């Protein structure tokens, strides 16, 4: 029942599924995936259709109150709860119905994560998403911010597929959105990150699983001029040679610095690739993974022991600081204090770790880089390097030190070696990366730069009481 919740009361009279308080649904929805940043919604809505999302909005409304959808819950301000106590949650894991029609069109349910998702595309005619490694992420927060991983170099971000969507807007309407309806909405559903609508279920165009992927890894043993020298000549390779069909990032921590990605082709056209820009690196490297698969095959390969198939059972958690940025080519001075960075200042307690992806987000190859900044509001098209730096606490349980108190000084330190040589208009971040030390100013502008104030009026003109923003959205400002 509505028990000390007026908000429970209307979802109930709507017939719309709600998690009281005091039971073991809330404990598991209404404690979010970093549990540094876990917040307390002032009620959990488990819609299960359109109708329902515009239904619990307009619950939402009546009490006052904000409202944030939660997809996966993956985001790391856990924006899913609007990044703070107070607003309505809207679950949507249990809406995560994914269908292929004949013309190879996807049609994916607002809650659906992309573990699930990538089986059922497979299984429905043997089609492709571009989207990250994880399988517990939700699509919806996904696409919103970007959507990155081993198949954005060839195939760009999971937004570049997207081709409309069933939306529930602030008023509790419903609406449609594409390039060629609500084109303004639809443009900022493309990396403007939440706040704008509660996305139902999207419209995805899909490519065919490609018969053969060769993962790979490569191995260095690099000591500090090494990394400056060798991070030097990739950038130089990614920007003019790195072919289309390959992905790569750096896998970096205190001792390591690995070469990793995938290669649309097969392993004996991949080592002719890699043995060149290994020499020009200055060697000190070995390929310690080359192995030929298929889709599932390389899906399976970065699952880091997350379960494959998750739907509206997820129950997992951590405990971490992360931060992440955007930048154009890097000068030495860059890359310099970067490797020093790493080299004189990551020392950290046991039980504590840490690691960056140094990823290669843009580039003269890059399918990402082939859509421009005023093609959708993914505001980053004109940067070389994506990077995601995480600080985590192992045992948490035990002791969480330097946090809640400090820590974020690591990793802040670790993201300004590099972006204190960016010119102002260069400096940006990656909402699906998001660093929850910002404020709502300095946030909009890392994460949407030029787009920032469209963005804006966009934001005004759907949502003008910003009754869907979180504690770093884009505010409804008009031109
Ligand atoms: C925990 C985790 C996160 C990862 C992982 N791997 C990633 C990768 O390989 N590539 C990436 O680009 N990102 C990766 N991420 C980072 C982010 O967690 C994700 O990119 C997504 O942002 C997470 O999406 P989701 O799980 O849905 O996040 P929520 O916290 O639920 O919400 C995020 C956000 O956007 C809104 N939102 C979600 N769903 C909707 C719908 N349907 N409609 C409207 N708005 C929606 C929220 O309101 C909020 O603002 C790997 C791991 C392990
Ligand atoms: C994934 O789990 C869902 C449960 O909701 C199930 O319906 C589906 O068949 C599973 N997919 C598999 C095992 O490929
Ligand atoms: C990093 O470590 C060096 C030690 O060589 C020190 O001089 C410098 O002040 C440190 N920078 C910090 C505190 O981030
Ligand atoms: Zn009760
Ligand atoms: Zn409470
Ligand atoms: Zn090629
Ligand atoms: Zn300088």
């Amino acid at each position: 029942e509505a028990e000390f919740n007026s908000i429970n009361a209307c979802l109930a009279a709507a017939d719309v599924e709600f998690h009281e308080e005091d039971s073991e649904g809330w404990d598991m929805d209404g404690t979010a995936f970093n549990l540094r940043v876990d917040y307390d919604p002032a009620a959990i809505a488990i819609p299960r259709s359109t109708e329902d999302i515009a239904a619990a909005v307009q619950c939402g409304l009546d009490a006052g109150v904000q409202i944030s959808a939660k997809g996966g819950g993956h985001s790391y301000g856990s924006y899913g709860f609007g990044g703070e106590d107070g607003h309505l949650m809207l679950e949507l894991d249990r809406m995560y119905r994914v269908s292929v029609d004949d013309n190879n069109v996807a049609t994916i349910q607002g809650g659906a994560r992309l573990g699930y998702t990538a089986l059922e595309l497979l299984d429905q005619g043997n089609r492709a998403l571009s989207h990250g490694t994880c399988p517990a992420v939700g699509v919806g927060g996904h696409v919103l911010g970007g959507g990155y991983g081993f198949a954005t170099h060839t195939h760009g971000l999971t937004l570049d597929w997207l081709i409309g969507a069933t939306v529930v807007l602030a008023d509790a309407s419903i609406v449609h959105v594409s390039e060629t309806e609500n084109a303004d909405l639809f443009w900022a559903l493309r990396g403007g990150g939440g706040g704008f609508a509660i996305v139902s279920e999207f419209e995805f165009n899909t490519f065919e699983a490609p018969e053969i992927i060769t993962t790979y890894q490569v191995t260095t043993t690099w000591n500090r001029k090494q990394h400056v020298a060798g991070l030097k000549a990739l950038q130089d390779w990614a920007q003019n040679t790195m072919p289309r069909e390959l992905s790569m990032r750096l896998e970096i921590n205190a001792n390591a610095l690995n070469w990793e990605g995938n290669f649309f082709g097969n392993a004996k056209d991949l080592k002719k690739i890699l043995q060149p820009i290994m020499k020009k690196a200055g060697g000190k490297s070995t390929i310690s993974k080359l192995v030929e698969t298929d889709w599932y095959g390389q899906i399976n390969t970065y699952l880091y022991g997350a379960d494959l198939n998750i739907t509206y059972n997820y129950d997992v958690h951590e405990y971490f600081y992360a931060n992440s940025l955007t930048a154009p080519r890097l000068s030495d001075e860059a890359i310099q204090a970067f490797v020093d960075y790493k080299f004189d200042n990551s020392s950290v307690r046991p039980g504590r770790g840490w690691w960056i992806q140094w990823d290669f987000h843009g580039g003269k190859n890059s399918a990402l880089a082939a859509v421009s900044n005023d093609e959708t509001a993914y505001a980053h098209r004109d940067q070389l390097w994506l990077w995601q730096f995480y600080d985590s606490i192992y045992d948490y349980e035990n002791n969480t030190s330097p946090y809640p108190e400090s820590g974020f000084e690591f990793m802040q330190g670790f993201v300004a070696t590099i972006e204190d040589t960016l010119p102002e208009d260069r400096k940006g971040k990656y909402f699906n990366y998001a660093d929850t030390t910002l404020t709502k100013e300095e946030a909009q502008k890392l994460y949407w730069r030029g787009n920032l104030e469209k963005l804006q009026a966009i934001k005004a003109k759907y949502d003008p009481e910003d009754v869907f923003g979180n504690v770093v959205s884009v505010e409804p400002i008009a031109y």
